[PDB]
């Protein structure tokens, strides 16, 4: 299938993930992204995949299923962070994208369901507010979309509630990541897409911030 890929890869040359003078380069990258679309928040890259995108945040979790980075009507849409996320505060950053079965957007999240892949490809890199951060994937799973929509949280009452959430997300994983010391001080990143193994499948990857 052929789709809206070309513009959303013009942008890839604007990636802040290509010294204080390169840093300078990456800052003008972010400023140009923000200027193209003020909804821009950060850049995501996933090791070993073609996931290498700008991430936006809309006013709801539907706009950017159907619009591109320029806000034009689009089938591929955009990669977007949950509209309810507070990126300064929240312990779980939740990010969505399409899997339209033509190897674009978040299609390649499905590769993490293969144990060899999961073992070999550990890291998700973000670039936000002039800073690179790394997250190590510890959970991969799929389930029905309605259950997922009820389970995924960005906001926690207290530490105990968060620890409980972390334990749930880790317990769900097809595969165990050894030595990841998952704990309630951690900050996590959740990546969500659709799958086609069963109707209304969602595929989920959860990763914790390291370094």
């Amino acid at each position: 299938y052929y789709t809206d890929s070309r513009d959303y890869d013009n942008l890839r040359s604007l990636s802040p993930l290509s010294s204080p003078e390169e840093h300078k380069q990456d800052a003008e990258s972010e400023k140009n992204l923000k200027n193209i679309n003020p909804d821009y928040r950060f850049w995501i890259k996933v090791e070993g995949t073609n996931i290498d995108f700008p991430v936006v945040q809309g006013k709801d979790n539907d706009f950017y299923l159907h619009h591109n980075f320029n806000k034009e009507k689009s089938f591929s849409g955009s990669i977007f962070v949950d509209s309810e996320n507070n990126l300064n505060d929240d312990s779980n950053i939740v990010v969505y994208g399409h899997n339209m079965r033509n190897d674009t957007m978040f299609a390649q999240i499905k590769h993490f369901k293969n144990e060899n892949f999961f073992n070999a490809n550990k890291y998700v890199t973000l670039y936000r507010e002039g800073k690179k951060s790394t997250f190590e994937i510890f959970s991969v799973y799929q389930e029905n979309a309605k259950d997922l929509e009820s389970e995924i949280k960005t906001k926690f009452s207290n530490k105990e509630d968060y620890e409980k959430y972390l334990k749930e997300q880790e317990s769900k994983s097809l595969f165990k990541r050894d030595g990841i010391d998952l704990n309630s001080n951690d900050r996590i990143l959740t990546l969500i897409t659709s799958g086609y193994d069963f109707v209304n499948a969602r595929i989920v990857v959860v990763a914790k911030e390291i370094d």
